[PDB]
């Protein structure tokens, strides 16, 4: 029984991965939507020196593709697959104001679902671009970053959100920063030079000492 | 002497040939076929305490035992090999996190698994691991507490079950000469749910107890 | 549809990368690369070490003959994304650097069916600077010049479209502010050298926030 | 000149049947166990932190083994009698610091030198940060501190470790050094652990050490 | 013209139909000349006894079995190529506390005369003591360089000069150089018969004088 199970999903994988192969990213023709929520576990690090501040949080992405679609009967009713994020396509979604290398620090693995959609979350600690004056005082600081693609525009990748709430269920109660408001919110920038839309999902965190 | 270890190499390189080169790569576990993983933790070290971040750096020894039917074999076609070691890239393993990490965690040791003809495999990484950790009392004698979740990323309780041998945390080769002495150290099962999902998800808590040494 | 202009674009990559790689330049075929930067952010001026760090965006341009296709042979496609590691790119290094630049965006870049290739990776970078000055009116003033490491101007022309850093984006709560910011091709001989050689000098006049 | 090219193609030809035309070892067994001598070279103690009790070592560990499968006859190869290859083309053993704090940072490139009897010698420069309690490293007697090495997987009845002598080798210690070594040895120590009836194996370094006044 | 076809065939020539070089032996020694250019002293710490300096050695060497006849390949007399598609010595800082950062393109240029030049851009952390670095004399620090696993028997190091190019060191550093050379040593061991080569690049600084 469990030696079947076994073989339908190597069957499945086998089946997706190398018939009709690595999927090329999307197209104005193909667009793809991904979906972005933040779940903040910690700020670590506020530098009035440098003006970085270090921020630990989750980042959850969804998208999906008819090219990762399957019959669950075809394949013993597997519904589900756990996979490395390096077998499959992932979106460029980029912090515009990181004043370093994001770190990771989950395992890298994806979700694959029947029909074709893909969840991936990785935990990351980033540094990026915030003046914390103020997050001595009871009003606190307010810092920005924002996400998006790093070279697809929005006729290839419409970012959403679901909701614009920052998760803060599980922030680290013992920080010592705590979070007096987060927001998660879609833009539609254009440029000068170009027809087409750009968009972004702005983090807004205001926070302060805690007392 | 000569030949009998030619043999001994011949029959160990064909054992590996048969299991990983010429059997498919194992996918991992399903809801159809669970797997249970046994941790246990030593610590070795608290090495840095920090109170401008609330960051503490430890150094331990994590314990890893699984057990796979695709990498049994019978000792006596293989000229009476019972176990071999091989580079944990070789072979699949547990998605094993520190749920509250605060920085990559770094490797100290070799990666390098021992697997048994019963097909369990042991794998122990020594990490140094910063985490969330408020250190508050630590030069008190009452001490500060600190506790580290661990558990699979990705897998349900449906496909990876965790499980510990004990509840008490290897202190026996604890740094003598460490900045902070331990007081105490649990390893706890627990059973988690989430509102979302149907499904129980498992982690193992690790609770140290500890204050500067005097 | 969608299966067959995924099956188009699949086809193009695999017709342009799987069949001889472009071996670079020579005198015979020399190329011209252009480079703009954008200036993000001065992170950090290191008055005890003589290191400032900034981040910045360098916009690279070039153009292939060997990167060219016809659209109405791949399905009216015009350009595409591929990672920077499936296409030759050019040595363009900062000459005074203290640190192995940092990556800090996606190595992605974008070919035109030209042949025109854009790559536009974000750095940061740690450099040689004495920032005294900083915490006066009249500020500091720190030069960086980028190049090729290996090719002379004969291989590799370098070229900017301006010579004003694009200031536009830059971080508004930044500990420094800007004065000014400059990019300016320059030829270079060597005694030893009959060709030329070109750099970028990367000028930025700066002080401290008020 | 031509037969330059010749003993170019000799040693080729030897890699070549040695790693190409033959099965990668699979490092020793309980039937087939291996002999692992290692020896300390010091070349400098470059701190000694005592808010975090670790001291940062930069050292050489010289390991040698010999491998069957590794012989040639010389006269079969130009006589060749030894070669120079990268340690990733060879096996080598999992020796670790037992007490490291941080990922050891290798200084030297990684290669080895191989004899025609089958014997490797291979010599890696590292920078170990360890745990060690520097108190009275500022006194006329110095901190003492001691680290544990030897292989992470295996037991004795793999791989046996041995030393050639049991005084570390100071000859190259940095003179101009933060610390000077009042002395530093390596012990060969047979350990037992109740889970198990197998002999266990690791060289313990102790370094005794000071201020340098 | 296509010398760009000219430059593939020469590449394929070279590299994937005549196998990759093995290294020098003592029937086939290989001679390796080094050469220093100081860019700048970065950091002394009297702390730890590290000074952390950056540089470019300049490595040259001559391999038969990279030679060809410009002639048979549309008149190439050189290219660029990875320094990884080609066998490179091993030469180490003998004296480093950390690991050697690289900060430039690892690119080789071959000439048709079987001659590589090849010029790493490091950072290096090395011991030494900069006691007397406030003072009028400055303070001296010496670093050895040489294979770390042949002999002169395999590899002979020279220099061309012994003195070492001081003439793009960074002006406004926090130290000035008042000399730096470079110097072949010869080494025996008490084991051993067979000489071993370093060069030994002996640098005086001190604290530039505001
Ligand atoms: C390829 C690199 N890419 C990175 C960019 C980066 O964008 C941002 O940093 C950004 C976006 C929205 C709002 C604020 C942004 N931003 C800043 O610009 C500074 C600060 C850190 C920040 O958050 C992503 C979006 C788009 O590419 C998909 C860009 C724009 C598309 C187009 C635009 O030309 C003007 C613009 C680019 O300049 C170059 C491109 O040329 C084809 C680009 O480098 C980025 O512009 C900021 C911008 C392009
Ligand atoms: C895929 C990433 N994964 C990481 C998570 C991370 O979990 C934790 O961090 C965690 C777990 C137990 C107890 C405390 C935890 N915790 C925190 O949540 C913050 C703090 C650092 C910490 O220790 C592992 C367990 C499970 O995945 C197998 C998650 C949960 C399963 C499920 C849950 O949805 C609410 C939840 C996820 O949110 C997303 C999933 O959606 C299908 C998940 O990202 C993590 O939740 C915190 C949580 C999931
Ligand atoms: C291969 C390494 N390469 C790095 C160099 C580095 O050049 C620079 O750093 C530089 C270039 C222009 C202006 C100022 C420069 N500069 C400095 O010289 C120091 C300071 C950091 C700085 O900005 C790139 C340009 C050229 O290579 C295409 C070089 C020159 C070509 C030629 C020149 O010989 C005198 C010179 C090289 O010395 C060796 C070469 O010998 C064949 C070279 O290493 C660099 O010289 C500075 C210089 C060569
Ligand atoms: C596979 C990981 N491995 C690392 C270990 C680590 O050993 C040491 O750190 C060590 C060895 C001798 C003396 C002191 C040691 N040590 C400490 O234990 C703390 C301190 C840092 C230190 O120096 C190597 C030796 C042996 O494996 C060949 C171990 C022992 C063999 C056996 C022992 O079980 C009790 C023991 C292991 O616990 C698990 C094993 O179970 C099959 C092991 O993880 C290490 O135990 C310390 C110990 C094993
Ligand atoms: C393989 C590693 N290798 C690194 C060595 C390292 O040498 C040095 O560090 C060194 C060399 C010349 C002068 C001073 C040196 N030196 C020091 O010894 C300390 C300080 C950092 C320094 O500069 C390179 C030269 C030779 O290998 C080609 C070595 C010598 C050859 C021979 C010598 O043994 C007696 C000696 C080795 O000890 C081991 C070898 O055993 C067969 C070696 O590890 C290095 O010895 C210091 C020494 C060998």
């Amino acid at each position: 029984d469990k030696l079947h199970s076994q073989a339908n999903l190597m069957r499945l994988k086998s089946d997706l991965f190398n018939r009709s192969p690595m999927y090329p990213g999307p197209t104005k023709d193909d667009p793809l939507t991904v979906t972005l929520g933040f779940t903040l576990q910690d700020i670590v690090k506020a530098d009035s020196s440098t003006n970085e501040v270090d921020l630990v949080y989750y980042e959850q992405q969804r998208w999906k593709l008819n090219s990762l679609m399957w019959d669950p009967n075809e394949y013993g009713n597997i519904t589900d697959f756990r996979t490395s994020a390096a077998d499959i396509w992932t979106p460029d979604i980029t912090a515009y104001s990181s004043t370093r290398p994001v770190q990771v620090l989950s395992p890298q693995i994806a979700v694959v679902t029947h029909d074709g959609s893909v969840m991936f979350i990785p935990a990351q600690r980033l540094s990026f671009m915030c003046d914390p004056t103020g997050v001595d005082s009871e009003e606190g600081a307010t810092c920005a970053v924002k996400f998006g693609s790093w070279v697809y525009s929005g006729f290839e990748i419409d970012l959403k959100t679901d909701t614009d709430q920052v998760d803060l269920s599980s922030y680290y109660a013992s920080s010592k920063y705590e979070i007096l408001s987060a927001t998660q919110t879609r833009q539609v920038q254009h440029y000068s030079c170009c027809p087409e839309p750009y968009i972004d999902v702005n983090l807004v965190v205001k926070f302060r000492e805690r007392r």
